[PDB]
Parts: structure tokens; C-alpha cells; sequence
């Protein structure tokens, strides 16, 4: 049965910023979710200004993978919902965090670090080099993805060392970035993917959308729900 | 020149349980700090009931490596202080988390997971096998450390995958545990080391103490201090 | 298209030893391949005492995942064949190494270490604890797999640190072992799975066969073939 | 006791090419070893055209860390010597592989991959960004090292995923590289460090030499010696 994916987007820039609305008139979430649906996923969206930011228990309980984009309103996501999502990831829900989502409460909580970085908005070139060429996330991608204009993020990226580094970006201005990183938290699989500044049509680039689709598939839950913790009796005789 | 170490202990059990007090009449912190002093470290102690839990900015700014044990009052450590310690580890302070410190606010914050596990107090044998035989933390340690009595902890331990697993424990009752794990968070080096239940003389065991001393040296800051993040000018010209 | 898997087995013990033949009268390869065929894989088998050990170019070129079991005749696998296999794994072919396969020429070549370990044949109990509970390899597996009789292998196991540790074994006799380990080499995915001594019906255990099937699915290539190396022209202008 | 380091260098280019001899008149090994002696190490050199290539059992037994640079005569290192070195690394001798040492027999043997990569000799700028800012290898190193001219190596670099990535290089021509990588093999610690082309004064750069010195200290053996393997008696009773 199709993997069920919820694409969550702060959905502030596209309402109010002319240059962004021109690129994403129905929001970045609509673009990503449309692509995913046309790729066979059961795709829905959620935004910050819906009740419970669209992430009710009912929604999350039928969500296999959550995709997250935020930027200027990270602080408005309520702690109750962050905790709810955190619990679901640890139980096995997948999480794909995009671009400025590195500063989301949920990603910072999972990482345990500041998730800070260097950055510059200069309409500069990015080339995302594949460094895990057999990884399912890079199926169909070529040796790199090139973006003619993006916002630079630069090392040092204050994240725990990834389980795997999939992409490393080169930027025109001299920096590099670990731009595709996987992590596992509990049963959940997380993929950080750097591209997607709101003022560039990055989410219309077919290789970008394909990485996201590939990542949704890679992140799907396997044994969602079942771990026993706590006080336990012995499985073998203990000798006095 | 000597590495400065603060040994933090909740110090509630040793006052409320006579069986504990008999083993550690001046608390576990005193035993650990005394050994570290004799090993050549500049060692101090701090406990929960001191003001700021003993961890003022003044104390933390002169602390190279913090050692942490807690159990029954993890909740009483104020968030302001957890946040202060978290900042210090990211800037390069070392952290050694011991035994029940797996449920400390600070370790859970740095891990991003629940750090739950299975457990049992049945005075059973533990054998900590070395699985990183060339690691500095196991200098002078044989193939395993054997403790005649300890509290079992058992996988699955809900932690991010370690940078390195140093020890894996075998318990008499059937369980195993990744009982010595290293992580890096920011510039800080963390070592989780399982043994140390308050009802057993585990911190009188010479190999246990040697591991802690080896870990204090390993975890000593390099390049300690603020990392530069934020908006930056290009090092190469960007075609406009 | 179903995944094409070749199950390679030394196939000496099952002819030499009456007690082994009684358990695996047509070889362990036949039992594993039959299960895989029932699970929907396009399964074939190959054995040491065949021209090219059954691993001709034509066979390997259509092999998506190779499963390897050997023990008493690792030396007899011709270097030309080991090299052929090694090239295929780096191009993306999956490799599942079973039990005494740890000392196969192919596994040692891919690892770079001796792959030696401690061992004991004493019909003792082994409990394989899952330590990556979200990993695809453990789909359908409970917290542990228990085998009533197996040969002990024990740490230190001289392997490079795995990409992920999936299983850690507890043995009745006191030892532990990293019993399911993943590695990536080139584009190829490798899984080492410890259980499988010839004198015990381990490959009739449903959980064991399930893990192998899950690992074959996991290890199948999705970007298969030649990577570009060598001298390359610049993508950006270089100032003279 | 100072750490004993042997700097091994093929030493063909500096004898045959006047452009190279002008930069390194007494060989690249001399320059590195002289720095290391001033940094307090007990340093010695060895070269290809000495008996046993300078790497007798006697020499290797008193070597704590071996540094290796080769390029046009990797094939002339005798397999007997490669094997000797390999055994010593597994027992805990450190190994620092420099630049075209990526294609040395010893590095390839420890890695289990081809170690191939993309490359270009175009006198282009390289900026080595630190991505493990607390690591001992980068003590005293700024956010990056910049080399005005170097040979480009580019991803994909066919190595096993490093234990840690210390540096990632940006090159003027558009590529990136994992340019400082640690690995553990047996007891031995290995650091690959990219810079070092023979036609550029790279080993006269203070930060490059500092990194090497730091890596020599980091790679010093602990618990050096034969690991015990083989058949072992049980530590606990095994039931009939
Ligand atoms: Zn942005
Ligand atoms: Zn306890
Ligand atoms: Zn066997
Ligand atoms: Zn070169």
C-alpha cells in the first residue's frame, strides 16, 4: 500500500512576499505534495496556521513520513506538537527536514546541538556532490545536482556527525556543506536535505523532487510502535 | 597544565540509604574525585543541593571535563543550569556520564532521544568486553572488566548510534548493553560509561576508576570556545 | 523485477560429516535458496567444487546479491574469482556473509583486517539482541532471536567498525559478539550475519531465514555499474 | 618518551624532475621529518630505494607512527613489506597517508576498496574546511587551510566511510573532497590527509605541517601488541 506522507510547511513567506508567491503561489508544500502524489505516494499537507499546526494525533498516527520546511516562525510551533512529533519519530515515523528546517524545534531537539551554520543570500551557484553513490536516496540522480542560484549554508554545521553523508555541496563563494545527512533516532529515520530557499524555484527542479521522493521511501517505517523499556525479570537463572 | 575535572553527584541516596552510606560514607563523588586527584587531575566535586547545583558560570568556565551521576532527582536540576552545561559542552567542555546519568536532563538533551532502556537490580555479574582495543579510554585495560555484582541495563538503549562503542556488556540474566559509548556534540566529547549502581562498590574497582581517568584525559577540550556562525561575506567572487 | 540472488556455499561439510548431512542433505545453500525463492526472489545457488566456483562473469553480471558461507576451504577459492566478486561489490552488487564466512577471502579483502575472533564449539545458547530496531533488516523480528545451540564467536572481532550494528549476541559462556554488521564498499552493501554453524539446524530457524531475506532486499543495488574516476575537466573557470 | 615517527617517501620525483627538486632538494620526507623533530618527535626517514624500502622488522618495531607518501612507483613496494606494515598497523602502529599515498598498496589493503577518485593538475586553489572542530588533529588550526595551488582530487573517493571526516576541501574548479579522514584498523589509527603534490611547496605550509604533527600525536599506539584470538574456554558453565 502507498507510503503516507505529510508535507508540513510554515507557509508564511508565500502568503506575504511577492517574489516568493510568484514562484510558489499555492505554497512549497503544494508543489512537493503534488510531485509525491504523482509518484504514487499518499500525500497530504499541513501548515503552521491550521489547528495543531495540522499535526493532530489523528493525522500523525496515519503519517508514515513527515517532511518539514520552516524559516521565520520556528518559535511558533507549540511545544506540545513538537513533543508529539518527537514521540512519533522515535516510534518509527520518518522525518525529512528541508533547508531552513535545520533550525526547527523538532530538528534541534533530535540533534541535541544548535544546528547553527554560516550562511549568505547571494543568488550563488551550488553543486551537491554525491558521496554515497549506492545509497537509495541518490537513485536516478547523477554524480551531482546543480542549482544555479541558492542561499549558501557553510560549515561548520553544528550537527552530530551523520549516520551517513549523502551529499556535500560546493558553493561559488568558497564554502562547503554537508547537504544530505541521514540519522536514526529510536526507530525513526531522518534525512536532512539542504536545498530549498523560498526565493528560488528549487522545489521545481526534478532532481531535488526525486531526492525527496527517494528519501520518503528510504525513511518509511519498518516495525513502527513496539519497544519495551523498564524493569525486567531475568531470561536466565541468576546464581546467588 | 593539569586537566580540571568537576565530579557532579546528585548525593541524595548516600544520605537516605544506610546500605549506600556504608559503601560511600562521603558519597560517590568523593571516591571518584580522590582517585582523579591522585592520578594528577585538578579535581573538585559538586552536588544537586549546592546553589546552581554547584555549576555556576564561574565553575563551568574553569571546568575542562564534567563527570555526571544522578538517579532519583533528575527533575530537580533546573533547566537554566542544564542549558548552561549544554552550551559549555558544545563549546568544547568534556562530559562523562555515569550509570543512571543516562536519564539526566543534560544527557537526554544532548542525545535527542529518551535514553530509556531495560533494567534490573539483582546483584548479578557484568562483564564489560572491550570492542575498541586501541582506544585511549581503554589504555591499560585487559580484554574485559568483570564486576561481580551490578544493576543490569539492557538493549535496546534509546540513544543515537555512538561515534564509537568502546565496551559491550554481558549480563548474567541474558541481556547485553553498549556500556561505553563516545559521542561528539559541537566541540565537546562525551563518554557514557554504564557501571556505577549506588548499592555496589563499583567505584572502588580499580579498572572502573582507570577507565574514568582515561576518559577524562580523552575528553579534555581542544580549541575550546565560541564557534563563529551567521552571515558571512564570500571568499570568492560571485557572478552577479 | 524480482531481485536475483545467488547463494554460494563451500558445500564440503554436508558431504564429509554424517551429522551435518542429516541436517542439510542437499547443502545449506539449497535450504536458504528455497526459502528465498518462496519469498519471491529469483534464487540460484553456486558451490566451491564447480568451474569458477559457479561464479563466472555471466552469473555475477546478473547477480544482484551474493550470499556467502564457507569454513574449511577458504583457501581454495581462487584469487581470480575473489577479485571478480570484489569488483562486482564495488560496482553495487550486494554481499551477505554468513557465519564462518568471516574468514573468507572476499570478506577479508573488503574489510582490510584479519577478521579473526575468539570461538568455542560447545552447543551453547545464543541470544541475538536487536540494537537497530528501525532497520529494514529487522522487519518482522522481535527484540531478539534465540538459538538453543550455536557455536560461540566472541569479541574482539577484528573488523572495521560497522556502518551500523544491527544485532549483538549474548552467549551462555560469557562472551558477546557484534553479530549483524553492515558495511558499504563502493556502491555495494554488505551485511555480516553470524549464525550458521554446520552442525546445528540454524538455517531452519524462521527468524534466521527472515533476517537473510530482509538483508537480501536491503542489499540489492539501485544505481548499479561503473563510477567515473580519473582525470576530469573543470566545471568552473580556473584563474591562471 | 617522545613518539617515534618514520616518514616514508618514494623519493623518485625529487631526484628526476628539476622543477620538483627545486622545491624539495633533499626530498619531501626531509622537510616533514625536520618539522616533526622540531615539534619534539623522535623522527626518522625511509625511502623506496633502500633495502626492504627502509622498513625492516627492526625499524617497524620501534616505529610508533609511519607516515607514507608515494605516487609513480606504488607497484615497486614489495608485498612482503606491505604485509609487514599491515600487521604492524593492526597491532596498533599509527599510519598517516598523504596525498597520492591514496593509491599505495598499504592504504588500498587497509581500505578494501580501489581508493580511486577524480583528479586534475591545474594549479588551482584548495580550501580545506574543518568539519570536526574539536578533534585533536585540528588543534591550533583555524576554520580552514587555504593552499593557493594544488592538484584537485574530487569525489567520489572510493573509500570506506571514515570513522570521522576532519576536513572537506573546496576546489576552484568546482569539486569537493573528503580531505582528512580517520579510520581504525585493529588497534591502529590511520589518518589520510590529501594535500601534498610534488610540484607545489605544500609541505612548506605551516598549517599543513601542524596537521601532520597533530595527527602523529593522535595516531600514537595504545595497548600496542598481538591481539588474542582463537579457541577459548567458557567463563560460565554451559548446560547439557
Ligand atoms: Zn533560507
Ligand atoms: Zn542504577
Ligand atoms: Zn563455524
Ligand atoms: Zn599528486
Amino acid at each position: 500500500t502507498p507510503i503516507r506522507v505529510v508535507v508540513w510547511n510554515e507557509f508564511r513567506h508565500e502568503k506575504k512576499d511577492e517574489q516568493v508567491r510568484a514562484i510558489y503561489p499555492e505554497g512549497m508544500h503544494t508543489v512537493i505534495a503534488s510531485y509525491l502524489a504523482e509518484a504514487g505516494f499518499d500525500a497530504a499537507t499541513a501548515v503552521l496556521d491550521e489547528p495543531e499546526h495540522g499535526l493532530t494525533d489523528e493525522v500523525l498516527d496515519r503519517c508514515d513520513v513527515l517532511v518539514w520546511w520552516g524559516h521565520i516562525a520556528h518559535d511558533e510551533v507549540k511545544d506540545e506538537v513538537v513533543e508529539r512529533v518527537h514521540r512519533r519519530v522515535l516510534e518509527g515515523m520518518g522525518l525529512i527536514v528541508l533547508h531552513s528546517g535545520h533550525f526547527s524545534k523538532i530538528f534541534k531537539k533530535l540533534m541535541g546541538t544548535t544546528c547553527n551554520l554560516k550562511w549568505r543570500e547571494a543568488d550563488e551557484k551550488e553543486r551537491l556532490w554525491v558521496v554515497a553513490p549506492g545509497h537509495p536516496i541518490v537513485e536516478g540522480i547523477g554524480p551531482y545536482i546543480e542549482l544555479e542560484q541558492e542561499e549558501m549554508y557553510g560549515e561548520f554545521f553544528d550537527i552530530p556527525e551523520p549516520d551517513e553523508t549523502i551529499f556535500i555541496s560546493w558553493f561559488e563563494g568558497g564554502e562547503v556543506f554537508r547537504s544530505g545527512c541521514t540519522f536514526t533516532r529510536g526507530k525513526g529515520k531522518i534525512f536532512y536535505f539542504r536545498p530549498g530557499h523560498e526565493t528560488y524555484p528549487t522545489y521545481h527542479h526534478p532532481d531535488v523532487l526525486k531526492v525527496i521522493a527517494n528519501a520518503v521511501r528510504w525513511a518509511a517505517p519498518v516495525n513502527r510502535g513496539e519497544i519495551v523499556f523498564g524493569n525486567v525479570k531475568p531470561l536466565e537463572p541468576i546464581k546467588a
